[PDB]
């Protein structure tokens, strides 16, 4: 439980970090708190459509630097490097989604209905079975969700953070792909986040007004 | 504001997706403006903030979305607030909306110029947005799942219960929402929706997949 004010204080205090310093270490026990705020996150039908890569390797780090503009700085300095992948081609009757059927411990009868409840939802009320990429944004999105609590959940213990777009995907993917990391065919690059301590003062909030960003619907 | 390993382990457990709520409590006020701020203060890939929060208290206005809402039927009627979240069609780097997020950076002419080239190399190259209108405003639709996440665990954090709903006719959505002059279809469309309020029922398990299934460590 959190008051209101700290719980506002909380949101300004997390800012994206561009400066780490290299001289700090984010404990195991502290990581593993952040993965598992990721982890917790919840996703739509339970689908869970992501995979947290941990890149601590040097080397790999400094392969991905010239096509990472968006935190090439950071790649040196920063503590922790987590790459959120999204599962690829999740439809309602992939074996993927025949997992998160049996994590729920759903039924012969209670599968049909189930499947005929994410066939709808994909085909026609969000129109996911468009394209392949369509399907795999949507899984995206839920990733986007680990990230978010993540970036929070990091900030509440006291660690800085910043989440990452700026790199080139396609290299990216391949990178990661030709290392064996994930199988190219099941999960692609999301997005990113590094973690570690900041070596700058905060610097203060620049947001839209409340009155420009909420609309009332009395 | 600090916490625990401990806390924040169970932070993010405590925060469930509650299907039944129970009409009698209402969020105050306060506690849904700080709901609210915990959104607008989220981060957004180059600050872009693509989102509008539309607060649906209208009783009649949720009834007519029922028949179409199905990931929330119940809840339409039971929880104290809901959102929609939209978020921008056509964020193109060369857009009108472009040039507020610049200004809110308080970049001069030689900046605007640089950033206007790295939102470009961006959305063209890096992460190939400009294909279609579908892909582009995935992206903002992307940034808005973080604000949602935030009034969740925020939500949470207060001691209110939440739901992320997708279980809608997106489309019919849209036209409802639109045709009742609630924003300009051309400039936004519904990204995802919440439920807010109290839970009726039992808090549930969570059925997580093993760290050790999610995680894989690159050393
Ligand atoms: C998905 C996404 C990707 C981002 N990518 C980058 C990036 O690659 N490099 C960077 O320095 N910041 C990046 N940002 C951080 C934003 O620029 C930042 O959140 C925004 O300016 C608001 O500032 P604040 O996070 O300090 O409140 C990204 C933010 C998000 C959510
Ligand atoms: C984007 C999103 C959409 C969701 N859509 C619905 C929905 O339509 N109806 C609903 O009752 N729950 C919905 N869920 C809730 C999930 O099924 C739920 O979060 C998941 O099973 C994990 O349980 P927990 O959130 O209680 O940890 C949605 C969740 C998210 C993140
Ligand atoms: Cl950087
Ligand atoms: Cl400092
Ligand atoms: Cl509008």
């Amino acid at each position: 439980q959190l008051t209101r004010e700290q719980v506002l204080e909380l949101f300004h205090q997390r800012s994206s970090t561009r400066y780490y310093d290299p001289t700090k270490k984010i404990s195991d026990e502290d990581f593993e708190c952040i993965l598992e705020c990721g982890r917790l996150s919840p996703s739509s039908v339970g689908s869970e459509p992501w995979k947290f890569l941990v890149i601590q390797n040097k080397t790999l780090r400094e392969k991905m630097k010239p096509f990472s503009w968006g935190m090439i700085n950071q790649l040196d300095n920063c503590s922790h490097l987590v790459v959120i992948l999204a599962k690829k081609n999740a439809r309602y009757d992939s074996p993927f989604f025949v997992d998160v059927m049996a994590r729920k411990g759903l039924n012969a009868e209670q599968q049909q209905a189930a499947l005929t409840k994410y066939k709808a939802l994909q085909e026609e009320d969000m129109k996911l079975l468009e394209n392949d990429r369509t399907l795999f944004d949507w899984c995206s999105k839920q990733t986007y969700i680990a990230l978010a609590n993540m970036l929070t959940g990091a900030s509440a213990l006291g660690i800085d953070s910043c989440p990452i777009e700026g790199f080139h995907y396609d290299k990216m993917n391949e990178c990661l792909a030709e290392e064996g990391l994930f199988d190219p065919q099941e999960y692609a690059v999301s997005v990113a986040a590094t973690f570690g301590y900041r070596s700058r003062d905060i610097a203060k909030k620049s947001r839209k007004g409340l009155d420009e960003v909420v609309k009332w619907v009395g």
